[PDB]
């Protein structure tokens, strides 16, 4: 009973997740999995001071109000060449990444690693925190109060 839960750099307190290396995360598991980080879906303001700091991602996530990928350079496989934040627009499908904003992180880009899930809650699955160097986090819990989510 594991979840791995790949993270990225925070800019601006914004970062992104990606739940067992695949889409795989719902609305209402977004925002449940952004409160075990004491994190918020970020709004588009923060996502784009985020970019500004030099967030950018290949990979769909939610924020508040839509799915969206950061880019800030272009590329023809990473939201079709476009520079922004790309909001997706048409999709037959639900399940995406996250992105999360942390308040209390620094202003500009943080490239620490993430050593915490701290407001997790008491439960049975061993969940992974892995950083993009390789180095993880792991604790017993729970963060999805959605029975359709598990
Ligand atoms: C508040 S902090 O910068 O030290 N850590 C954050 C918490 C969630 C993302 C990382």
């Amino acid at each position: 009973n594991q979840i791995d839960l790949n993270v990225t750099c925070r800019y601006a307190g914004v970062f992104h997740v990606e739940k067992n290396g695949r889409y795989s995360i719902s609305r209402t598991e977004a925002a449940d999995l952004c409160q075990a980080f004491n994190s918020t879906l970020p709004t588009m303001d923060q996502m784009k001071l985020a970019l500004s700091k030099g967030f950018e991602t290949c990979r769909y996530g939610f924020i508040e109000g839509n799915v969206v990928i950061p880019r800030i350079h272009p590329n023809a496989i990473c939201a079709a060449n476009h520079t922004g934040v790309y909001i997706l627009v048409t999709s037959n499908t639900s399940h995406y990444d996250t992105y999360c904003f942390n308040a209390s992180a620094p202003p500009e880009e943080d490239c620490t690693s993430v050593t915490d899930l701290p407001n997790s809650f008491d439960g049975p699955v061993t969940i992974t925190i892995v950083n993009r160097d390789g180095t993880r986090y792991s604790k017993k819990g729970e963060y999805r109060t959605h029975q359709e989510d598990i």
